[PDB]
């Protein structure tokens, strides 16, 4: 996150981070057993890490436990980033409590102009590379589909939104990839890919969550 703010520990307790060995991408709690990333984030020998705040320290809120089913969207595209969804099964249910808890998805979509918060843990320079410890915080309005598209031509798909900052200065980066946009308490977008991060006139693209909700729901019943 370039220009956010540190959340502070357990303020976004659906925040995940995906482990193996190192932190390497975000993700979202949506029941106790399932969590939700990017496609792009695909990889074997994945551990869930529920209720960090400093990835370096344990400071006792944690719940590791392994995956044991990913599900990349049976559409996506990693020419292009179309459909970059990915849902996880955890080994054992998470415990759900204050720091560790779900959150909803969305019953339908967001508006232009709405108003999100995005987390994780990448880097928080455009000046540069500096990781943080600590999960980094963003509010940000999801932008119109035509600044999107304007942003980059050829490149958003109905499945895609913008959000961010035209002028630059705040957005997502490397290593807050597949971790939420949650907008009006909602899952909204799932952190997906962007040209650089927080300059002028490239806002970060997001995975658009409401379109996906009936693959989510009819996936994790029969899974
Ligand atoms: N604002 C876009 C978010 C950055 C995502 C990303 C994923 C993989 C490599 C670099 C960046
Ligand atoms: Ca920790």
């Amino acid at each position: 996150i370039v220009g956010g703010y540190t959340c502070g520990a357990n303020t976004v307790p659906y925040q995940v981070s995906l482990n193996s060995g190192y932190h390497f991408c975000g993700g979202s709690l949506i029941n106790s057993q399932w969590v939700v990333s990017a496609a792009h984030c695909y990889k074997s020998g994945i551990q869930v890490r529920l209720g960090e705040d400093n990835i370096n320290v344990v400071e006792g809120n944690e719940q590791f436990i392994s995956a044991s089913k990913s599900i990349v969207h049976p559409s996506y595209n990693s020419n292009t980033l179309n459909n970059d969804i990915m849902l996880i099964k955890l080994k054992s249910a998470a415990s759900l409590n204050s720091r560790v808890a779900s959150i909803s998805l969305p019953t339908s979509c967001a508006s232009a102009g709405t108003q999100c918060l995005i987390s994780g843990w990448g880097n928080t320079k455009s000046s540069g590379t500096s990781y943080p410890d600590v999960l980094k915080c963003l509010k940000a309005p999801i932008l119109s589909d035509s600044s999107c598209k304007s942003a980059y031509p050829g490149q958003i798909t109905s499945n895609m939104f913008c959000a961010g900052y035209l002028e630059g200065g705040k957005d997502s980066c490397q290593g807050d990839s597949g971790g939420p946009v949650v907008c009006s308490g909602k899952l909204q977008g799932i952190v997906s890919w962007g040209s650089g991060c927080a300059q002028k006139n490239k806002p970060g693209v997001y995975t658009k969550v409401c379109n996906y909700v009936s693959w989510i729901k009819q996936t994790i019943a029969s899974n």
